[PDB]
């Protein structure tokens, strides 16, 4: 329980739950100054940072407590927060004419992306690669969709600040989602061992989690004080 | 109290309880997101799954602690929320005309099909075929009610999204809780030696128990949604 | 800590505070669903299952950890909760043409009942009956009060939905509350034994309770909601 | 850990706490009920109820674990309320035309004679006695200025409900507050040690706290609705 | 983790924890008495104490726990709140015609700032004095910005109460702040050590962490005030 001043994994645990909460607050808070049909799409990127900060106030204890944050309990968090996100493609679009068959594919996509992850990284390591091919797969095809499928065709046709914010979550997909299956790399044993393996990714993680998440909610409302303001 | 990665078990409480936590959160918050009509039918879905929230918060940390969770536990949680759902039955038929003693009769079969089977799993283990048998009848009454008794009846004369949100709510009474009897049989001696593969009926419990209240949750709200905007 | 199957007390504080904990959330979330006035008197409904619920769950630890509950530490709670509820006349009354002096009155007999109560049990066991017996007194000047003083007449003159809700509440008092007397009886030596085997105490106390208090709780609902749809 | 029935100094905490939790709570969830410049009067009112709850609660534990409450500790929470209190003439004489001036006055009293008190009872407590002495002067320069001073000047030109509740918050000061300058007396070595020596105000200090904070509240929440009725 | 009266560093976290809690509460629920603009203002106020309530909170446990605040840990609390205040700027300004590029400005100074500083304190303390140098930059860059930079010169052009409100802002930047750096100089080695070395300075730490913050907070809240009684 004591605390190190070299410890910049415990330091950036603390950090991430702290925002996290804050963050959580902040989209809570701000639901009431909003027009009526915005409120839904803020109120979720709100439960993507609260589910992540409560996550996030637990790690930091286990850390405080064994020093080690093992990978796969990440996967608590993401199975659940990585879909909302997606949903998130939803509300943007809905205003341009977007379809509940959108919505469906991309959280079935989502969700498969994801179990594809945790089984790969949890209860089949041998045959990870796979998985990880199957979890590889689910995503190029979200990346995608987004980039040259409906939903950019749906973002076009509306155009204006939907458009804008809807590409910077395309980069927030294509960059910032991109940490995630490099961790993996030096996760499991495979052909890819070599190239990435050995790197300590625990601070990245904390950083790079903290930023993805509290990157799209404030895009998110940014989207809606830009559709306020005019 | 280091956790593992082959803990299925494990994972799938912190999976429902970070769920459960976040549901409970968005029925809570998007309560005030419709006229007043609706509200009190999201509330109690949102009561629904925080009472399921608290009681997995408190379970996820049993399991942690001690690696057993016992079955009559969850009835903690079961005998107060079962018959919310029931209630739910009401409040969708209740702009149709449903007289309160639908309403009674749905939580006095409920409560009685909960207790029995809390009898036969807590106190009376030996004749617990019999109070099985009595809350197989509840079961059944209330199925029958649903199905072909004067709820359906009265969606249909509502008719419209009103009728179609009931019949998906009865799938989720008919095939969704039908896990719960099953897992009785595999609980108690008898006649039945119901084993059925060699998957862990609590990693079914923690995933069923979320889908079928988020997934109530989720109708209504379907509903709601679907009647605000026309 | 680990729990017991036969541990009927047990199970029945979790339930108590999971439901304490579930209608405090329901009246402070439906309070905003009515008119300015009938606001207060829900609001301080979920008052009483609130600070219920917080007692319940130190209760519900304290068997865990000793097995035991001294009854006079259910009087923490009592003291707060009994004179709300007696608020709770002067609330529904009040368009009626209740005056303060009633509600001081109210509050003057419970407080002196529950210190009188806790004075029998805490202080002198030796002179516990005389203590009752000012208790007693307490009680009988409530219920006569209620059923054949000037709070009837008052409730008679408005008539209608009002009236209805008293009497219940009248119910409540008479038979609802008969097994806190009772329970006095059993705990305290003098010329009275009140055995009542079989059931046991703690169980009938926790069962009670959560009746009680969810009980008021859903009549001043009942009473909204009939008074406001006309 | 263990509680014992004879234990009353614990049975005032867990009243205490939890009766200021349940005040905090009414007044936070009644602040919506009043026309806007009310608002912050009840808010206000909540906060002092809220520090204290939170204070209390922590006091709670501590004397559960080592059975004894030094009296310094109790600082934390009055340094912080006292003020408030003070805030409390500004806010309710803001009809009439209060200057900031009287605000930084009161506070300045305030403090300085919370200061003094915890530089008397803490640090120097050789020296206590003239602490004591400037702490004294602040008390009564705060006493003289609210019923001789431009305070009563200001609630006589605005007259009626505004200045019967004045009244009532002076005898709270005057008669309520007189509670503490005893307690130090019977603190501290001095000239005072025959007059009050000896004696235990826990309870007293338990029950005095609670009335006088959930007092000041129940008056400023009576001229609001007194206020608005009319 | 018995408590002692002279232990003054003790006193002031929990005054500190429970004066910001307190701040976070009545900024959070002054929120909705106020026009659509300013609420985001006042919002992130309230963040701010929270973010500050909750460090404390665990610093105040730490404290009690190990009798030793190291001051690295204080940086958890500060590169999130120092740059929130720089946001302050922005949102005073707003309406004034400020520009998102000043926003970025401030917050990448800000974060500068405080990197630097950590960096300076907890990895690299060789080279301490560089990094003071760097975060000292940063510092005079953002003290001379506010001063008499674009941020002045806009307040002045929208001049009135938003211009007062600024003003006292850069006293406590200029003088408020001053006690971080001076820390500083006390906690590393270099040319500095002289002039400020074995300074004590947890309890001005805590005193000037509560006064800054919640001295903030009172600032923006008085900017709301004074805008609304036209
Ligand atoms: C897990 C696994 C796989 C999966 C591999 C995957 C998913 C690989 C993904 C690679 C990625 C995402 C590569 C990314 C390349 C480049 C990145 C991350 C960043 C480029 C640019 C940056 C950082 C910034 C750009 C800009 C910014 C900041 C915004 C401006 O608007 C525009 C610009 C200046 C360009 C398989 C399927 C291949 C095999 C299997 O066995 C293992
Ligand atoms: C899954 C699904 C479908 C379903 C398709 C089909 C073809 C389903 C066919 C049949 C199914 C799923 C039947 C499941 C039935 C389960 C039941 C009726 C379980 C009842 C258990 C009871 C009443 C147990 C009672 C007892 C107990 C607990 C202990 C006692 O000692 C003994 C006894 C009285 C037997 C679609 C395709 C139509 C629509 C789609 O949306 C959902
Ligand atoms: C109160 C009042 C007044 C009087 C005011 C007085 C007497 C004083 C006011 C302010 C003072 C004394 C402010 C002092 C500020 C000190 C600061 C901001 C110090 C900053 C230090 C830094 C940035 C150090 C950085 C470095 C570090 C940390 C390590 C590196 O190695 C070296 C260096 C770059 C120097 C009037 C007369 C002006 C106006 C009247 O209306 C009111
Ligand atoms: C008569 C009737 C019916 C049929 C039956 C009904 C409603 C019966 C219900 C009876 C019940 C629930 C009675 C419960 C009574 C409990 C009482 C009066 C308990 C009082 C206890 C006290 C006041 C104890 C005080 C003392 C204590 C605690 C210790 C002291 O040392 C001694 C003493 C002063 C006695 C219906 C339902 C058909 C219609 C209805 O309108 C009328
Ligand atoms: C009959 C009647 C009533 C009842 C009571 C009446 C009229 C009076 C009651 C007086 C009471 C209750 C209190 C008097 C209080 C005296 C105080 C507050 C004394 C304060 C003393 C201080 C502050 C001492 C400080 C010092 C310290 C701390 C130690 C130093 O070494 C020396 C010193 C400076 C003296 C009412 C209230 C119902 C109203 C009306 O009906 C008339
Ligand atoms: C807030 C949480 C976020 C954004 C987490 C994102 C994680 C991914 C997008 C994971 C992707 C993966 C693959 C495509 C390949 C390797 C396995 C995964 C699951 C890490
Ligand atoms: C989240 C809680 C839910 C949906 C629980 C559902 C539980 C049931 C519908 C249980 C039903 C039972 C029978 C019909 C027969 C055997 C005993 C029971 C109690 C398991
Ligand atoms: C929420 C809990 C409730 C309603 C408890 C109520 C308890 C009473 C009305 C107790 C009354 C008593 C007497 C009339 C005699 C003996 C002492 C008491 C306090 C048990
Ligand atoms: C709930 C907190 C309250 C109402 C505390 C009030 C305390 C005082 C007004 C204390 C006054 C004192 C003096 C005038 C002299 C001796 C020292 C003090 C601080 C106890
Ligand atoms: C909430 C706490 C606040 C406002 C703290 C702010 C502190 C700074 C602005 C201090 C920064 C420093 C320097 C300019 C020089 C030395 C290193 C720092 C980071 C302490
Ligand atoms: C550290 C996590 C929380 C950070 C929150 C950033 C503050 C928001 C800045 C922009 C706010 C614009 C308000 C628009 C409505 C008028
Ligand atoms: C462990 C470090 C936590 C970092 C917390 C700061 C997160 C801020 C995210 C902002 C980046 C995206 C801004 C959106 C552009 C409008
Ligand atoms: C939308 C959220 C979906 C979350 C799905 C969680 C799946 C967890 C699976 C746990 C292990 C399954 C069995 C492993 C092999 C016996
Ligand atoms: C332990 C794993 C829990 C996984 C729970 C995921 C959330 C369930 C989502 C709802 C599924 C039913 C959708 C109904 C559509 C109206
Ligand atoms: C006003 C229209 C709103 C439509 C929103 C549809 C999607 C909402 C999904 C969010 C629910 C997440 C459940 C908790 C995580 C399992
Ligand atoms: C909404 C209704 C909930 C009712 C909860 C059940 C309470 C009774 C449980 C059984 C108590 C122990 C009985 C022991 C008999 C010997
Ligand atoms: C606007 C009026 C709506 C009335 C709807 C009927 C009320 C039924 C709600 C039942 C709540 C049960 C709470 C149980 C707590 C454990
Ligand atoms: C272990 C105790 C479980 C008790 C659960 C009680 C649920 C609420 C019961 C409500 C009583 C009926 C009130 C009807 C008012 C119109
Ligand atoms: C309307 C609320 C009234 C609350 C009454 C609280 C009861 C206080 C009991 C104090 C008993 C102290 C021990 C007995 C004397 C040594
Ligand atoms: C609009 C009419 C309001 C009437 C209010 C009567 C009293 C309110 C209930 C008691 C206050 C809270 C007590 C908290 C526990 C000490
Ligand atoms: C430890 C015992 C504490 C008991 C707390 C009871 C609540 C205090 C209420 C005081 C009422 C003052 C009069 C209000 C007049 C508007
Ligand atoms: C709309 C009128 C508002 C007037 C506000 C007067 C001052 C309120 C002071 C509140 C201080 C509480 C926070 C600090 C205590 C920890
Ligand atoms: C540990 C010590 C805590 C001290 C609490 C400070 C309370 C706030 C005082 C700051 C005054 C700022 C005035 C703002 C005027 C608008
Ligand atoms: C404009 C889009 C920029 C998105 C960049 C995301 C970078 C995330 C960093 C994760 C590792 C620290
Ligand atoms: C500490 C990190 C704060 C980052 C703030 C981002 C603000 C950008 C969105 C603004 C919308 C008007
Ligand atoms: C439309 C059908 C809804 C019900 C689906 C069945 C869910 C059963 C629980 C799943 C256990 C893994
Ligand atoms: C318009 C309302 C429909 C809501 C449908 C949500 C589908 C479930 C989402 C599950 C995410 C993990
Ligand atoms: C209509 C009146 C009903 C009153 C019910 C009170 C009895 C239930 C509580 C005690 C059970 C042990
Ligand atoms: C408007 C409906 C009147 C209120 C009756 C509610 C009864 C619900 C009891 C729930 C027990 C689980
Ligand atoms: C007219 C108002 C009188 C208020 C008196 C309050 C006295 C509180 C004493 C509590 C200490 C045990
Ligand atoms: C309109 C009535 C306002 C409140 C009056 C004071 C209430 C006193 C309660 C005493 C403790 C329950
Ligand atoms: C507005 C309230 C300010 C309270 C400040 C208390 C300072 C106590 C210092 C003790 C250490 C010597
Ligand atoms: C109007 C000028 C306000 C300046 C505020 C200075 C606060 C100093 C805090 C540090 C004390 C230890």
């Amino acid at each position: 329980v004591r605390l190190a001043a070299d410890d910049y994994v415990g330091f950036t645990f603390f950090v991430g739950c702290m925002a996290m909460m804050a963050a959580s607050a902040f989209f809570f808070l701000s639901m009431s100054s909003f027009e009526r049909k915005w409120r839904t799409s803020i109120l979720v990127s709100g439960l993507i940072t609260f589910i992540a900060a409560v996550h996030y106030w637990y790690m930091r204890d286990y850390w405080s407590g064994f020093a080690e944050s093992p990978v796969f309990f990440r996967y608590v968090d993401w199975v659940l927060t990585v879909p909302l996100m997606c949903v998130e493609f939803y509300l943007i679009l809905k205003v341009a004419g977007a379809k509940k068959s959108l919505m469906w594919k991309l959280i079935f996509l989502s969700v498969v992306m994801l179990v594809t992850g945790y089984f790969g990284e949890a209860v089949d390591r041998g045959n990870a690669w796979l998985w990880g091919l199957f979890s590889g797969v689910a995503y190029f095809w979200i990346v995608i969709e987004i980039w040259f499928g409906k939903a950019k065709k749906l973002a076009v046709a509306a155009g204006g600040d939907v458009l804008a914010a809807h590409k910077t979550l395309c980069w927030f997909v294509l960059v910032g989602w991109a940490i995630y299956p490099i961790g993996y790399m030096a996760g499991t044993p495979g052909w890819y061992d070599s190239i990435f393996g050995g790197w300590d990714l625990n601070v990245i993680y904390n950083i790079g989690d903290a930023i993805n998440k509290i990157g799209f909610g404030l895009v998110i409302y940014n989207l809606a004080v830009q559709a306020t303001n005019k």
